[PDB]
């Protein structure tokens, strides 16, 4: 299957090289697979979505996203048009506000129900968890995204947004789960992402077009955009069953283009996210 004039991400994350304009995918595209977003909550009615999303949680007044950053970052994940794996089923777990914060207990609170959920919901293929979120390193958050990966959820979490050495953020600094920066779309390090030791692969994270809040569309920025591209790319390939949640990120990052970006300090990995499509 290919999607002519996609966005630059999925072009990217599909391609050897940057500046192509096409989407190449195989037809099967993450279904069986599910997806959790942790985040400000996904519009479930956004068209884009095809029925294929619902809110499960919220630990606010409503379920609703107020914000947009969820809804963006759902639509990276599996959206029709903006999406890596475009029959992927979403789930929305709100633990994020309509101003972007949240407290880490319930942040906490949201990765053990994803834990628990997982077990009553029908995904053959598997489960995906997507946290674009994080701040100061808290040993806590850390250890929670260890046990949602450690109950067979693929974790993919932002590396975040300091340009700085992710080892002080969590849940980033956390070993055991896949930590994603960001890249631009002439194969540079996003000037603002997180890199170091703990950095497992690079996502697409500058100026990505997905869905929005009213049933729109808009371009942001952050390793919030990257985190997304690469839990696609895992509901994608463990739908295809090359890889499963367990060793999915050490399947992406063997897969992975090397040595394609600039801009990488010494220590941190040259690996770009890579769906190996050949027709
Ligand atoms: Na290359
Ligand atoms: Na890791």
């Amino acid at each position: 299957a290919a999607q002519t004039n996609a966005p630059w991400g999925l072009a990217r994350i599909s391609s050897t090289s940057p500046g192509t304009s096409t989407y190449y995918y195989d037809e099967s595209a993450g279904q069986g697979s599910c997806v959790y977003v942790i985040d400000t909550g996904i519009e479930a009615s956004h068209p884009e979505f095809e029925g294929r999303a619902q809110m499960v949680k919220t630990y606010y007044y409503s379920s609703r996203d107020g914000n947009g950053h969820g809804t963006h970052c759902a639509g990276t994940v599996g959206s029709r048009t903006y999406g890596v794996a475009k029959k992927t089923q979403l789930f929305g777990v709100k633990v994020l506000d309509d101003n972007g914060s949240g407290q880490y207990s319930t942040i906490i609170a949201g990765m053990d129900f994803v834990a628990s959920d997982k077990n009553n919901r029908n995904c053959p293929k598997g489960v995906v968890a997507s946290l674009s979120l994080g701040g100061g390193y808290s040993s806590s958050v850390n250890s929670a995204a260890a046990r949602l990966q450690s109950s067979g959820v693929m974790v993919a979490v932002a590396a975040g947004n300091n340009n700085a050495d992710a080892r002080n953020y969590s849940p980033a600094s956390e070993p055991s789960v896949c930590t994603v920066g960001a890249s631009d779309r002439y194969d540079r390090r996003s000037s603002f992402s997180n890199y170091g030791s703990v950095l497992d692969i690079f996502g697409p994270g500058t100026d990505i077009l997905s869905t929005w809040i009213g049933g729109s569309t808009r371009s942001i920025s952050g390793t919030s955009m990257a985190t997304p591209h690469v839990a696609g790319l895992a509901a994608y390939l463990m739908t295809l069953g090359k890889t499963t949640a367990a060793s999915a990120c050490r399947y992406i990052a063997d897969t992975a283009n090397k040595g394609d970006l600039s801009n990488i300090p010494f220590g941190t990995v040259n690996l770009l996210a890579y769906n190996n499509y050949q027709a």
